[PDB]
């Protein structure tokens, strides 16, 4: 159920839209940020990456024609269905361009929950 | 970091970066050397470049080969000692997995070739 456009939205309100999941498996899509504390909320910025069976893996650079927060998010995780409801849990690394070991580099996790109007 | 450079890491994979287009989205290849399978075929890779900041990632699946799973770095450049460099965090996930414990994670730095 990990499939073209399917949605999934974190605790913090984010929400991953995906829109293609081509015959390899490479995922295009766009993602809008509302957690609290962080800059580059409430405008879409592209995303790429993997769907294999249940893995998958996405990113996104922090620029966008409304904001930069010069900077990469790649998460990596996993489909499940609990309760018959679909999850991505994953484990995300932010890196700043800038930086100069790899101890700057951020670490978070985020679980999405699937989602639609 | 510039399309069409390749970067090879400490266990001899390399990173060949065929793209990177204006908005700094990439494309290229990656070969496994590291004593893992899927060695000595070409994956294809997708991420981002960032100034010196890029994220990449591969699907271990191919033509003559599948490890069930997926790879991504994040990572920067830095140039010391006359060559550049990009240092990478690592993490691994399998196709099936149900715990962030499963997914594996690493440091890989890759070196100008």
């Amino acid at each position: 159920e990990l499939t073209a456009m399917s949605a999934w939205v974190n605790q913090d309100g984010s929400t991953l839209y995906i829109n293609s999941i081509n015959a390899q498996g490479e995922l295009t899509g766009s993602y809008i940020n509302r957690a609290a504390g962080f800059a580059c909320q409430n405008s879409p910025y592209p995303v790429n990456g993997w769907v294999f069976g249940t893995a998958i893996s996405f990113s996104t650079k922090w620029l966008n024609s409304v904001e930069s927060c010069n900077s990469i998010t790649s998460w990596s995780g996993f489909y499940i269905n609990t309760g018959g409801q679909g999850k991505i849990s994953t484990l995300w690394q932010l890196v700043v361009n800038g930086s100069s070991s790899p101890s700057q580099i951020l670490k978070g996790q985020d679980v999405f929950s699937q989602t639609s109007a």
